[PDB]
């Protein structure tokens, strides 16, 4: 049961619906500037999943590294998960020390 830490995350949602989550540029400066959660929808899949947190970054999406990819792009790869229910994404607590 109780389990969830910087690693392989699984967001269980329903098809047709969005990931109900907003992402933003990982402040060009951190180790791997990909993308981090800027805000969570009040009743979305991500907010309910509880697998991520405001500030955490995504290393990849279902095996699709976002390293280097622009904020606009990374978002597109996340917007195409609406047609799917279950999605796998790698999360990594942003740069806490600093």
């Amino acid at each position: 049961g109780s389990s969830g830490s910087s690693g392989d995350v699984f967001i269980e949602k329903q098809k047709g619906e969005i990931l109900g989550v907003v992402i933003v540029e990982s402040g060009w400066g951190s180790i791997l500037p990909t993308v981090i959660i800027a805000n969570m929808m009040h009743g979305g899949p991500a907010e309910k999943s509880g697998k991520l947190n405001i500030g955490d970054q995504i290393m990849s999406i279902n095996g699709t590294s976002l390293v280097g990819l622009p904020l606009s792009t990374c978002q597109s790869i996340i917007k195409g998960l609406k047609n799917q229910s279950r999605v796998k994404l790698n999360i990594v607590s942003g740069p806490s020390s600093g």
